[PDB]
């Protein structure tokens, strides 16, 4: 039984496994340019373990 922070390659793998259905758009705030080597969502789980309930909210 292990529980690493949802980040890096594991985070993307976790999103597809947690969302299950393949019809979710996963559209975030975008903030004009959604790049510039930054995300915010990853940092939140990188520093602390994110709860399953919050991941479900992002997967609308």
């Amino acid at each position: 039984f292990v529980n690493q922070h949802l980040c890096g390659s594991h985070l993307v793998e976790a999103l597809y496994l947690v969302c299950g259905e393949r019809g979710f758009f996963y559209t975030p705030k975008t903030r004009r340019y959604p790049g510039d080597v930054k995300r915010g969502i990853v940092e939140q789980c990188c520093t602390s373990i994110c709860s399953l309930y919050q991941l479900e909210n992002y997967c609308n």
